[PDB]
């Protein structure tokens, strides 16, 4: 595997990890968006302590209003988490 | 690093081997956007050998109309691709 595939196969991955574990198992309820954010990108965000932010995050990725995250929605994050980085280094 | 994280810096770190070859260094020209498909998704994607799907693709992935494709376009690519695959499995 190239890099980049290794790259698609890993999001995929730790969506599942995440997403399986409660509740609809193909989407990010909150309580497993926090855990995914605190647990997966605790060098890129901020650790989230607060209700208000959990709601606020959700609420921000969830386009379809179904009060949950799913795949695309997901990806939709990754991008902007991304696209930051990548505007951030030059 | 968490799984998570270094798919983010792989996503960034692929686009910039490919997009700092030629002309703008931060945007995918058609050539370099075929090298990308074929060296780094030989796994999952049909390797590009016409000119007509070269043109097809970049045309698809080309939001803005500047005839490259950007760090943002590429990640809409990387999405479709990501979506594709986590929708084929389950
Ligand atoms: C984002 C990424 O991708 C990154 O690459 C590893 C690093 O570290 C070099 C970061 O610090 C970030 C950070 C800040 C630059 C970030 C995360 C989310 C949104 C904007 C920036
Ligand atoms: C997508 C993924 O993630 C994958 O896992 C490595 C494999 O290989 C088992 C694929 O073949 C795909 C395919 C669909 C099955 C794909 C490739 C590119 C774009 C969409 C789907
Ligand atoms: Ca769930
Ligand atoms: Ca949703
Ligand atoms: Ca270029
Ligand atoms: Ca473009």
């Amino acid at each position: 595997m190239s890099e980049l595939e290794k790259a698609v196969v890993a999001l995929i991955d730790v969506f599942h990890q995440y997403s399986g574990r409660e509740g609809d198992k193909h989407k990010l309820k909150k309580s497993e968006l926090k855990e995914l954010i605190n647990n997966e990108l605790s060098h890129f965000l901020e650790e989230i302590k607060e209700q208000e932010v959990v709601d606020k995050v959700m609420e921000t990725l969830d386009s379809d209003g179904d009060g949950e995250c799913d795949f695309q929605e997901f990806m939709a994050f990754v991008a902007m988490i991304t696209t930051a980085c990548h505007e951030f280094f030059e």
